């Protein structure tokens, strides 16, 4: 808990140290990286994430709505050209839909949102939503779990293709895409974050933003767990069929 | 699941509302163990701490309907909702009631207050029914209230059941559980009112099944979160510290 305020270069050291919590140390995460998860469990992962990647370009056009800084938009719609892919088959999104077939998941499967369990939803839904009211800056700076992110794209390039050989060759792409997007995300992420965190008061709040962008990832590993994990989806004492609301109400009828 | 294909009459839709009852969070084992008498206090103390959170974000929810809502007379009795939550003359209110069961069950008003022990699936939860109510079209986010239709028969299993296996329970902690056997039903009273007015196309009715499945997973969201942290051992970073490290501020409302 911050008194005075630290440097662009002792602040940097606070932010990387959230890396402690970041979800690479989730039991679900860490039974897919030992080989132990099955392919039901691998598949809702790629299914239910799909609605994480989806929402990334949301996410980024709504703190870009909230950003007059015409120079700062100019970086931070690569991240969109990025995910959308400027044409009709690149993209970060067909990449994944990519590695959903490679998992033995149709698009169709991806696309519908059938998937997608409302604990992650609500978890990721709330990334949005503070995309769009928070000032740009904090929204944009709660990226900055971009830091962590080569670290757990390589380990699964690493340890996929061992322990999991039937994953078809053509999915392993995003993560790879990944290893170069996040480190240049990350250089304007810091050089914001170094710059407009520049007294106690940010430095604090921002720390506390950052722990709730790590939350998300947790509590979205924590509906995988109990769905696929523990036998307990939504519903399960009262059925077996998938109950769950499939839609995002207010964006779409 | 089922689908309507032509239009129901308001007394058939009101029926079909009622059938997502089995759907209810009443159905959710951590509800049922605490029924049983086989929850342990940690497990309701943290449910009541968790469930604050919850009581907290009603009137603001509401609050953001009537923001959302240009008819004087549904505003005239909306903001009841607000009055009953909220109290008017000081320690009356659902909120201080909810405080009082706090206390019932061996926790501190602050405990409560500091929102300290609310998980971060919890919120997440709670928050996307405000966030909801903020963006939807007044209707729709009114009419996601009517699992109170399901409310009156869950806060009677509490009075009913928890006495018996913990004893411990202060008396006082049951007001609010009563108060609402009551407040649920007049709520109701005009949400269905509501939702038969507005919902008088097929699409409409099937919609709001959906909106009304949306709030229902919300219910089981909650607790499924309460699940990993207080039956599983399983809080958030449990594999990293056993202190609690989420954060614990409603980052766009305050510093
Ligand atoms: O696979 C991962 O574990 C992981 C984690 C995160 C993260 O830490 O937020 C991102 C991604 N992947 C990712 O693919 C991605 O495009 C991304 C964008 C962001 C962001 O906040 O703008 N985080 C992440
Ligand atoms: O204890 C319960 O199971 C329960 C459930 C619900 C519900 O169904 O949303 C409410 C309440 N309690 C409650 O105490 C309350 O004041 C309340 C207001 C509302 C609403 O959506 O506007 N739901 C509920």
């Amino acid at each position: 808990l911050i008194t005075d305020t630290l440097s662009p270069q002792a602040f940097e050291e606070a932010l990387r140290a959230k890396g402690d919590f970041y979800h690479i140390h989730h039991p679900y995460h860490i039974a897919m990286h030992n080989g132990d998860a099955t392919r039901k469990q691998i598949q809702g992962w790629v299914a239910n994430r799909f609605y994480y990647q989806t929402t990334i370009p949301l996410k980024d056009a709504a703190i870009m709505a909230n950003c007059p800084d015409a120079q700062t938009r100019r970086k931070w719609v690569q991240r969109i050209l990025d995910h959308d892919g400027s044409h009709g088959e690149d993209g970060g999104i067909e990449a994944w839909l990519r590695l959903g077939e490679a998992v033995g998941l149709s698009r169709d499967d991806l696309l519908s949102e059938r998937h997608v369990l409302p604990g992650v939803r609500f978890a990721v839904d709330a990334y949005l939503n503070f995309a769009r009211r928070a000032c740009w800056q904090e929204a944009a700076c709660s990226s900055l779990t971009e830091l962590f992110a080569p670290q757990i794209h390589q380990s699964r390039l690493d340890s996929w293709p061992q322990h999991y050989p039937w994953i078809k060759e053509e999915g392993y792409f995003y993560f790879r895409s990944r290893l170069s997007q996040a480190n240049r995300d990350v250089e304007h992420g810091l050089a914001l974050a170094k710059a407009y965190c520049d007294s106690a008061e940010k430095q604090n709040r921002m720390l506390e933003i950052l722990q709730f962008k790590l939350d998300i990832l947790w509590s979205m590993l924590d509906a995988m767990t109990m769905a696929y994990a523990l036998q307990r989806p939504p519903y399960h004492t009262v059925t077996d069929k998938a109950a769950w609301h499939t839609t995002r109400l207010v964006l779409e009828h």
